[PDB]
């Protein structure tokens, strides 16, 4: 048992509408206006081909650009300049104010969420995640403090090779939604959490998905709200957004906190924009003046081990969901695979958004061409 | 085997992308931002309780209107006179933007479309199925007229009892995801109507789902393009809607035709508005005058054997995926289950849009309560 989740709607028992009783009384009043959670939907455009390139200022600097946007991908690209919208670019078949996959990059908004309700006094992250989450006893996540789930410093037994249906990242997206599930597999992403296991080591870092979906747990039980409300009503609805994001969801409701939310370049800005503005967006505060602080801090640098990361950023760290690169500039970003990133520049008070589709997930060849496209870009807003 | 059928991207082999293959090239550049279509998901709200009544004129003349509406399970209810909105009301929890099951409301939506192409001459309503989808040779489609399917006059071994999971009724929604999926059943909504077999009878109305998603195949063999597409193309994109509207797809990205069409109360009237203008809409002509004539006219009175409808309209048909009423105001609508109307009273000029969600899918008593108000609303527009 995985205990009390937030019901999908008011009053709704646990685990209601499924794909099998969204039609039926109670449930469809809320499944009719709510049908993409359940079933898989379309856009019909209520508007009537070529790529957009307004790469502007930095343009002269970098007259390749264009060019290098292709060979990595991109899909959306946007440069903000304090409040100033200086560069833009979106791929041909991609309107500017269409939605994109994240990936991880979702893990950094879930950080955000978390650190509003540390603000709030709702979480203690010295406290164990078992305060918050008592159906986590018995997995790897029982002794673990949050703040040690928020930095990534627990050691757990996660097969990282997709391939293998019986891998842990396979197991985790076929509990989730985001494939097909097999027989025997975990009903839910909860109960897949509570089948985690490792031994029992903790600080180092150790890139593990699992790890946000727990915080979402955690946000879920402290405030009694979907993880989807929580996200907007601690982030989202507080950016003046021009459009809402969207989250994928599991078949319980629960949203795919470490990897599943979308939303326009535009719109993932203002997160960066409010970060730069010491945790102040236009709708209020989302998180404090020192949880920004300490993410611009970055992590214990003895705790990240990961070559793929030091390699390129030999003082690099991880903290509260960001990455920390470390660098001369104190660059940190949110990542997600295939090419994504928030990436923070507040040498210049701008943001980066950069989202892609590469063809693999993660190669040292991708991540060279992309973090070489962020750094020139920031370096081209500095003043010369 | 079904034929060709429109990629969901250019390129793309049949039925990719998949649940399993989303993630890969070349399918994720376009899965990325279009993720909604292939695993369920949720929306984040940009906006940071209590029902909205602006009845405002008919409210003299329909006093209980709001308690009416309440019996009936109302979500949004909206009348348009001329160009004008005089009258809207919406539930607690149903903002006046937010979208709405449109459940076979849907189906009118789809034989517009088909009118559009009629009016291109891409397709003859004479000729039978076959002459557009030779794959449905040997079904109950391989002989019956377009237009037979168009006015549903086609005899077919349709099995409504629902709790049957052997019925046609559950099988055509497991065929396209509205329900979970069980050993043996057909892998899309084509496969589902290839397996459709009728004595060979026609002329009689038989009210079947199955029908209109045999319209939205025609309409991609005729254009190439994918229905959720060609629903936007021919239809959606002319309205100057406020917002897209989203469809349901099955494993192969067909939208749910017969069923599966979101969208608000404000914009699902400018379809009747459209209807009320000749055929004309702001982004130019949808249909012919002609179409529009013949929809309002009626369908054969003597193919009208359904009790349900005619006990409360005797003169009652049915033509072109649209309910006729044949009473004194000439009353024609779009009708889905649980209280979906896009009812038309060309006598004041006006369009009423009643969508809601009474528990059950159909009962005598429901469709009494809501004809009741439908037609005094109508009334109430009257000039006195
Ligand atoms: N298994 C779902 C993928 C989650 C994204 C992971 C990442 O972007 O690093
Ligand atoms: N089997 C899917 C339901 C389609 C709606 C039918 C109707 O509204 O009459």
């Amino acid at each position: 048992s995985t205990g009390q989740h937030p019901a999908r709607y008011p009053g709704a028992a646990a685990g209601e509408p499924t794909l099998d009783s969204w039609q039926e009384p109670p449930h469809n009043r809320w499944a009719f206006a709510h049908l993409g959670e359940m079933v898989p939907s379309a856009a019909v455009s209520r508007r009537p081909g070529h790529a957009l390139a307004r790469l502007g200022a930095i343009a002269a600097q970098l007259p390749d650009l264009e060019q290098r946007l292709e060979q990595t991908y991109t899909d959306a690209f946007l440069v903000l300049r304090g409040t100033e919208v200086v560069a833009e670019y979106y791929r041909a078949g991609f309107a500017p104010d269409d939605r994109h996959l994240l990936m991880a990059v979702s893990k950094s908004l879930c950080g955000t969420v978390v650190g509003a309700l540390v603000d709030e006094g709702r979480i203690d992250p010295a406290q164990p995640v078992t305060e918050y989450v008592p159906e986590l006893a018995g997995s790897v996540y029982d002794g673990p403090s949050v703040l040690q789930v928020l930095d990534m410093q627990i050691s757990i037994d996660y097969n990282e090779d997709y391939v293998d249906p019986a891998s842990e990242v396979q197991t985790h997206d076929r509990s989730a939604g985001w494939a097909t599930r097999r027989h025997g597999d975990p009903a839910d992403t909860y109960e897949f959490l509570t089948t985690l296991r490792g031994d029992g080591s903790t600080g180092e870092f150790q890139y593990c998905s699992a790890n946000t979906d727990v915080l979402a747990w955690i946000v879920e039980r402290v405030t009694g709200l979907r993880y989807v409300e929580a996200l907007s009503t601690y982030l989202w609805a507080k950016l003046d957004a021009d459009r809402d994001a969207t989250i994928t969801v599991d078949t319980t409701g629960f949203g795919f906190a470490n990897g599943g939310v979308s939303c326009t370049a535009r719109d993932l800005a203002r997160v960066g924009r409010m970060m730069l503005d010491g945790g102040v967006a236009p709708g209020g505060r989302v998180v404090s003046e020192d949880w920004v602080r300490r993410v611009l801090a970055g992590g214990s640098h003895e705790a990240m081990t990961d070559k793929g990361f030091t390699n390129t950023f030999p003082d690099g760290s991880y903290t509260r969901q960001w990455w920390c690169t470390g660098n001369e500039r104190g660059n940190v970003s949110g990542i997600g695979i295939h090419g994504q990133n928030l990436w923070l520049d507040p040498l210049t008070d701008s943001v980066i958004v950069k989202l892609s589709s590469w063809p693999d997930p993660y190669t040292e060849h991708w991540h060279r061409l992309q973090n070489g496209i962020l750094l020139d870009v920031s370096r081209a807003l500095d003043a010369v």
